[PDB]
């Protein structure tokens, strides 16, 4: 078909098709008289899954006789998406893999959409060590990914007379063929018990265990035969657990459920028992095994020569006093002599500054669930202030505000103290936000020890990002400037050559147009909704929160209703509003959002006089495949959070990439992308974080925005007096209460800017060829968002090592 | 090696190392530099689990074409042991793999014994069900059997300070080849609600759901191609179970704990909730199943032609309202209509008179749990009594003894009675026992309906309890008369032909003393235990229970050491008495009498004078591996229940086929054994039935027998005094208190005859050409206790079928 989908050699399709026919008869016992689309399905995924066997066994072979420095990527969140065709594109089978099936009277496309999402994660933080594992291999890095194999993962969004319902995520009902099971190195957990202090130490006794059995899954690099691996662990209670003898045995589940089920909260903690037990699994898992092969390569001062722990914020922030716990209680190292190798080998990635994220762990918990670990956090601070008591004599304080420990009614562990206490880096996710942590949260650590503050802006991997989810995007480029820019995305700018050829600028707006409409008819066949594909499709797709401001965009929709409604007969750039994203169940005002949401598209969605000029739809469901679907179908990307809230943003990279131009803030990486792209290029409005900083100086009244502004003071009235909820007219007066009294995130305060800024928008997208000119300087200058890049910055400043686009042999 | 194991062709050989080298590689992801025996073992099985599944398919196929009477046999135990053997022997490539695997430099007997025993049964119920699988698919029969797959089959037993100890059976650690989950093909079963009567009749409304998963299991005939089913159902939550969010995901696990565990008791019911709820469980999934497989072939007059039901005792008993259920409040038959095809269809098997096995459930369970069906079998009740009543007019009694309900503080539903007026044929499982349903506890039913009543003698198949376990005693015998006897063992009568042929005798005894030799070092392997490979075997491998009389045992073993203590230096035939079985974890008696068993070995084993003479010891962790491992080794089986109490014994059987002599009393198949083999050429002792009946009618006195008996006066107050417990000298006051007072069994009541027929053991043992020609007496009469010939009755009598040796084209 398309080039960037590789060659359909003869041979290599006949083989395909009789190994497909040999999976479907012996791996799934199915005659071609009674199978089904799920069977074909399953038969081409064990098909590709053999491609990569002897290339994972050669990766794993090849470090045990190398020995490079190993990275371990340590997350309680890997939010993988669906696994079959990202294989085939690093694999080099998507075109062969399409002609062995279409000989066989099958359509690939509609057997990729039987494969369930891995969603082992909740949004950003998840998707970014599923791209980093993706650039890792590609650089051929000895990487290893740690995690939880969650039974389920984030649930199922339903949307029901306008609210989110929640439905457990069966992910592995059908199986998993990715994964390769090791009950084999199965490893010991402890929890509880009790610490004796002897002549020869300290022993930690009496404990509970519980089992941790790995599952194996390949990650493919991009067409450098390497495949390295993620190791998910899952909870298993000993045999003799318990051992009248039925409840015995029906009491194992106990024991199973820390690997049972994904906490479905971003950017917020929730301080429970069993999320601990989650957190401290995962790292004594994990650390066995790293200590395992680091003896089979005594001497522990090598190593931080061939070990680099990257912990993906505070949730593993464990391993800093589980590594010194077998290293001093184990090893019977002195703690000295630990604490370098520990300090030398950990790494931490802040990923928020919002309070409510922060970890803070009740002692209590701490002193019943891990006593040992409780007094050797005790150890680091009392050395951690003496080492501050003597950098700032006198400056009581200070040490107040370092302090691990937390004094209030509650004793708390700062678990981002403990981080940056034992790690010889700490980075924020993109300049304003390291910028942020050097002023503000951290300023105290900053100035004890400066050298270990760095930055490391985000990224995307450009293959699910662009050649997967956006062939015909990836096609045109390649006809102009090769295939080299899918690993290399920095060329890419070759393209700024091209922004007055005649031919590129159709082509561009071409792909955009059959994506348009490849979504509009997806649209209609699942969900049976209607929409104008010629219409401005404006989209805002991420995790429900007041902090990116979907109320903002809200404010705006009606703004546009009450403006068609005064002058009907005007023309208006017709626009088909798109906002998507799962609410944390537990978050009453994210799900009264959604709510809103829903609400405004039943008025508006309705009304004849505004016909097709404007649609507003609840995208449901949204996770990584249907981001995949979404964003090459969009023109108008909305990242709109207050500035100083989004650490980075990763979603805006993707829309960057796929040919949608950015209305936002100057907040996280958009900063960065204007900057890439030059300010002309993209749609900037609102408060910089200076101007948030003033307001709260003086103090924010909503009042004022209200009194001053007339449309404003229209959209609060027909909230409040029931316009859009005629049969429960109070509906919404949790939302109005907080817009007018308790606006943490300044909505009021950007209305104005954002509503002049959306019709430069639309006066823009009323001149197509200077709208798809905009659109080609942003494409061409995506490159700096490479998650290649992104890890050859981690790979180089933090863990001393160098990557590698060397292909190792097939 | 040897012939009955088949050829070994050197096409054969080479595509076998081909696809084993293939499934480490590419299913288990290994290289033989880092691969393990358990490596080999799934390499193997996957290797050989590949030939199967041309044969399953073809089988199933040949099934829905041809719409054969289709055979549904449901239990709620299945004792499979283990499959690889088996599966080789039934596929004729025995030979052929271990050849493939010796050129691969590997032990196929080693990788055998890696495998785990399926083993969702308690003992020989469960086995029964299993041998019938193996003989039905032998036989051609389009037969299923359906039952409940167990996460925990029959508890690992480990014996500590001579106490049993239980540890979960988690037998699906690494998984289990055999199986193939058929996610697609899950079925809701309904629990709990309430009932509507409408117009339209009965609606059961209200339910909570549970789904049932099955997994499909292949049962290859012995050499004809065919390859039958076992469905095993799983339970599992539905996706919006209770959809805080996490305590909801967590609660999953109470739909799932149905299918978690193996109820321990043997011929022993415990009427909790969570048995009831599997036994509902596996007869709804496994009747929708039947009605879908029908309707694809609304005339329900046909399904007796084309479903047979068969009812392993009662335990899936609830397939009779079950099926009125769905006739009547689904389908919308009438009463009677429906009435006719249910007892047309179903069948029912008794296996114990024990009062304290048989089921009935409380009435206010069934109200609430199965509303429905209480309501069915209420009315079911009234009709049959109605028929009762016009039978024998004015007989009230016979009306109350008669009942599905009985009366007291608890209402309870008897299910033996339900199973009677519900199934067309009512069999016990061996001639005894089938007469004694029709003089005592069924002499009712049989009055009113005698032409119900029919007798199916056990069997055991030849293939894994002769041509498997005892591939020396199948090939000495195929020399003299062929394979034909594997699967037509009545041909074993040719043997009666070389009871005088030196040769045979020779080869014979030759066998048995390698069978010896091999389990010896088994024993010192293993459990570090030496034993004298030239002495007496003596054999009672059974579940412990009082009605076994393992006390019997005991108390000769200890007259055996009295009597050596009083004369040290007269000559006695050496013995090396061998005890094993599991004790359900409830049943404190049991547990007692495996205590008493390692206590006599402790005294018996360390004595010096006894010296290598006589030797106790009690095998730990009975199960079917084990069963193929001590049988063939044995020279005398101890068949010891007090007449009237075993049914039938299968473990009888199989020590008749592998070369042991019976010591035993007229009870269950012993009878039988003794009537084929010539009385003989058994050694038959103790009370018939008729002499129990006299006792229990002027009443046990044991006292009586302790007066009067010198020998075993000693015995207990050596019991009594603390000889086998110094530290504990009351320890064992239970039993001994039992035995004097307490005791249904009357062991002291055949004491004096069992110690006289031990000595005539002896006396023949002494002269190994004549034990081995009563060996071969009874080896050649065993024809009649394959379960071929079980099969074949129940196809021809009760199923309306006709069995076929007829080969399926491979
Ligand atoms: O996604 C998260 C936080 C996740 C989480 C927190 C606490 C839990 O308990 C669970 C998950 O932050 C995001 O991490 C992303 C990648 O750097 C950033 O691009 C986003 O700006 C930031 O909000
Ligand atoms: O094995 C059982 C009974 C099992 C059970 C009962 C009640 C539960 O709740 C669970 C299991 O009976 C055995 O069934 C065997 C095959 O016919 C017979 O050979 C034995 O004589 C008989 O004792
Ligand atoms: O002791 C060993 N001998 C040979 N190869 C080994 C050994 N340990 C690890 N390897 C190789 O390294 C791979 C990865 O092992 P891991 O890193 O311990 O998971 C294995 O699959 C082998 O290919
Ligand atoms: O509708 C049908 N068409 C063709 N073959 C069928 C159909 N239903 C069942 N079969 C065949 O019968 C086999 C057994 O199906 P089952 O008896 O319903 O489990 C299937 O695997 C098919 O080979
Ligand atoms: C990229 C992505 C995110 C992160 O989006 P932001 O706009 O940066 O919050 C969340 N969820 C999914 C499914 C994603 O693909
Ligand atoms: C055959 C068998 C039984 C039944 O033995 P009986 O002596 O008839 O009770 C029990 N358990 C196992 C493992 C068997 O193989």
């Amino acid at each position: 078909q398309i080039s960037v989908r590789g060659l359909a050699g003869v041979e290599n399709v006949t083989e395909l098709k009789k190994n497909f026919n040999r999976h479907l008869h012996f791996t799934l016992v199915k005659d071609r008289n009674v199978a089904t689309p799920r069977d074909y399905y399953f038969a081409l995924a064990h098909t590709v899954r053999d491609h990569l066997v002897g290339r994972w066994i050669r990766t794993q072979q090849h470090y045990y006789e190398k020995d490079p420095k190993r990275i371990y990527y340590l997350s309680l969140e890997f939010y993988m998406g669906r696994t079959l065709q990202n294989t085939m594109v690093n694999l080099a089978l998507e075109n062969a893999c399409d002609e062995a099936t279409y000989q066989l009277g099958l359509d690939m496309e509609e057997l990729e959409e039987i494969e369930e999402d891995a969603g082992l994660g909740n949004g950003g933080l998840g998707r970014l060590a599923a791209c980093f594992l993706d650039s890792m291999a590609t650089l051929g890095l000895a990487a290893y990914g740690y995690g939880i194999r969650y039974e389920f993962g984030i649930f199922n969004q339903k949307i029901c007379g306008g609210w989110q319902m929640e439905e457990a995520d069966d992910w592995l009902r059908y199986g998993n063929p990715w994964e390769k099971a090791r009950p084999e190195f199965t490893l010991p957990v402890h929890f509880y018990g009790r610490v004796e202090h002897t002549s020869q130490g300290a022993k930690w006794v009496d404990t509970q265990v519980v089992l941790a059995m790995p599952y194996d899954t390949p990650v493919p690099g991009y067409r450098n035969n390497v495949v390295n691996t993620m190791r998910l662990w899952s909870a298993k209670a000993p045999n003799d657990f318990n051992l009248g003898y039925i409840q015995a045995v029906l009491d194992r589940n106990l024991a199973e459920n820390i690997s049972r089920v994904l906490y479905p909260n971003d950017n917020f903690f929730e301080g429970k028992e069993l999320r601990l037990k989650q957190e401290y699994f995962v790292v004594a898992a994990t650390l066995q095994d790293i200590i395992r092969r680091f003896k089979s390569s005594t001497n522990f001062d090598a190593f931080p020569d061939k070990v680099a722990i990257q912990l993906n914020d505070t949730h593993p922030s464990l391993a800093i006093p589980e590594l010194m716990r077998v290293l001093v209680d184990l090893e019977r190292l002195d703690w000295d002599k630990a604490w370098e190798v520990t300090v030398k080998t950990c790494a931490y990635t802040n990923h928020t500054v919002l309070p409510e994220a922060l970890e803070r762990w009740p002692v209590h918990l701490l002193e019943t669930l891990l006593p040992r670990h409780l007094q050797i956090i005790y150890e680091i601070n009392q050395r951690f202030l003496n080492r501050v008591a003597a950098a700032f004599p006198g400056d009581v304080d200070r040490l107040r505000r370092m302090s691990l420990v937390e004094e209030g009614a509650v004793k708390r562990i700062n678990m981002a103290h403990l981080c940056i206490a034992g790690s010889h880096a700490v980075n924020g996710v993109a300049r304003i936000h390291s910028e942020i942590l050097k002023k503000t949260i951290f300023k105290d650590f900053y100035e004890l020890e400066p050298h270990k503050f760095q930055n490391k802006t985000n990224g995307i991997t450009p293959r699910r990002w662009l050649v997967l989810c956006n062939p015909g995007l990836a096609e045109i480029i390649a006809e102009r400037i090769g295939e080299e820019y899918i690993s290399d995305l920095d060329q890419l700018r070759k393209l700024l050559s091209y922004v007055d050829d005649e031919a590129f600028i159709r082509d561009v707006a071409k792909v955009k147009q059959e994506n348009k409409l490849k979504f509009a008819a997806y649209l209609e066949r699942e969900y049976k909704v209607h929409i104008n594909p010629n219409s401005l499709f404006d989209v805002q797709v991420k995790r429900i929160h007041e902090y990116k401001r979907q109320l903002l965009n809200c404010l705006h929709v009606i703004t546009l209703y009450n403006r068609i409604k005064k002058e009907p007969n005007k023309f208006v750039v017709p626009r088909t509003v798109m906002i998507g994203g799962k609410a944390a169940p537990g978050y009453h005002m994210a799900k009264m959002i959604i709510k809103l949401i829903t609400a405004i598209g039943d008025v508006v969605n309705h009304d004849p006089v505004v016909g097709d000029r404007l649609r507003v739809i609840f995208l449901e469901n949204y996770r990584v495949s249907l981001a995949e679907k979404v964003i090459p179908a969009a023109d108008l990307s909305e990242q709109i959070s207050t500035a100083g809230t989004e650490a980075s943003g990763t979603g805006n990279m993707k829309f960057m990439l796929n040919g949608a131009l950015t209305i936002g803030t100057m907040d996280g990486a958009n900063v960065e992308m204007a900057e890439e792209a030059g300010e002309e290029n993209f749609f900037i409005f609102g408060m910089r974080v200076e101007d948030v900083d003033r307001l709260d100086q003086r103090g924010y009244n909503a009042q004022e925005y209200y009194d001053r502004i007339p449309e404003l003071r229209q959209i609060i009235e027909q909230l409040s007096s029931g316009f859009f909820s005629p049969k429960q007219p109070d509906l919404f007066k949790d939302i109005v209460n907080m817009l007018m009294h308790h606006d943490r995130f300044k909505v009021f305060a950007d209305y104005e800017e954002y509503v002049k800024c959306q019709e430069r928008v639309s006066a823009l997208y009323k001149n197509p060829r200077e709208w798809t000119r905009m659109v080609i300087r942003n494409i061409a200058t995506s490159g700096k968002f490479s998650s290649d890049r992104t890890i050859a910055q981690y790979a180089r400043e933090i863990w001393g090592v160098e990557p590698s686009r060397q292909r190792l042999p097939a």
